[PDB]
């Protein structure tokens, strides 16, 4: 019941999360759109931002449209890159 909107950064970097994720990620975000407000996935002190787990996204009730603000990984990606290679 909510519209779906992107960052135009977010979108940006959506486009570089590869195959695998910026699907897994399509299905969870869609699933959101019926009902944004999670109080699970709600970020400390923020009364409109939330996460995707990551993702995150504003809730604009005004325009009832959840804004895509900020999606990545929970590393740079070097870290997982040189955590693979340590252990080889």
């Amino acid at each position: 019941a909510y519209f779906l909107d992107f960052d135009e950064r977010a979108l940006k970097e959506w486009r570089k999360l590869g195959s695998t994720v910026r699907e897994q990620l399509k299905k969870k975000l869609v699933e959101v759109l019926e009902s944004p407000r999670i109080e699970a996935n709600k970020l400390r002190g923020m009364p409109d931002c939330y996460k995707i787990k990551r993702l995150v996204y504003q809730v604009i009730d005004e325009k009832v449209v959840v804004f895509v603000i900020s999606v990545g990984k929970a590393e740079r990606s070097e870290v997982y890159s040189e955590a693979v290679k340590r252990i080889l």
